[PDB]
């Protein structure tokens, strides 16, 4: 059963399908150079572009637990 968690701001046209490269590679590896990132993008059928806001997603998982402040 997925873990749901309603916030998602619906910002590309990727699918689970295309993905599945895109997170595997954090398996192989904790970043992705230029070099390495046009590998996924031409893989599939994906933009280099929208790869560049991919990233603006890549905080989120830890600040839905950690949802605190500072003093």
């Amino acid at each position: 059963s997925a873990p749901g968690g309603k916030s998602r701001r619906r910002r590309t046209a990727f699918t689970s399908e295309q993905l599945l490269e895109l997170e595997k590679e954090f398996h192989c590896k904790k970043y992705l150079s230029l070099t390495e990132r046009s590998q996924i993008a031409h893989a599939l059928k994906l933009s280099e572009v929208q790869v560049k806001i991919w990233f603006q997603n890549r905080r989120a998982k830890w600040k839905r637990i950690k949802a605190g402040n500072v003093s």
